[PDB]
């Protein structure tokens, strides 16, 4: 379960349900679904389950992936969704 909290022209805000298993942190990945360009990564601690991703392009569809880190150090895919930025004003 993941919710998109806000979509702007250059940013996306998301919030995800906490991991069921023990978790030492999260990794959030943001990537253009179709059209090439760079992938953004940001990490959070286990008590942050929301994030705003900035520096995005307008009218681009992005995949947002959340990975959960367990104590062994493994990073496991938790939830992902596609979000499209709205156009510039």
């Amino acid at each position: 379960q993941m919710q998109v909290t806000d979509v702007q022209d250059n940013s996306i805000s998301v919030k995800w349900l906490p991991s069921s298993s023990p978790v030492t942190g999260y990794r959030v990945t943001t990537t253009p679904k179709n059209g090439p360009g760079p992938t953004k990564t940001k990490t959070a601690g286990p008590d942050q389950t929301e994030m705003t991703i900035e520096g995005l392009q307008p009218t681009v569809e992005y995949v947002v992936s959340v990975y959960a880190q367990n104590p062994s150090g493994e990073s496991q895919p938790l939830v992902q969704t596609a979000v499209t930025t709205i156009p510039a004003p």
